């Protein structure tokens, strides 16, 4: 219903370590990662230029595991 997933606030280039400016949390279809890891998101580096409203999928952020 609403599993909400972080989505990109604005363009985050290759190699950027994630910030809390840069994710915004929205229902989104496919499902991404869960909005509740934001916290858990900041300083970790996105693999690919990852545009505005894009969603946060698992394999974009390295070293991410659930």
């Amino acid at each position: 219903a609403n599993q909400a997933s972080v989505v990109a606030n604005q363009l985050i280039p290759i190699n950027t370590a994630l910030t809390l400016v840069m994710m915004r949390s929205e229902v989104v279809t496919p499902v991404g990662i869960p909005a509740e890891d934001i916290p858990r998101l900041v300083g970790m580096q996105v693999n690919r230029a990852v545009p505005l409203g894009t969603t946060l999928m698992p394999d974009m952020v390295k070293g991410y595991a659930a």
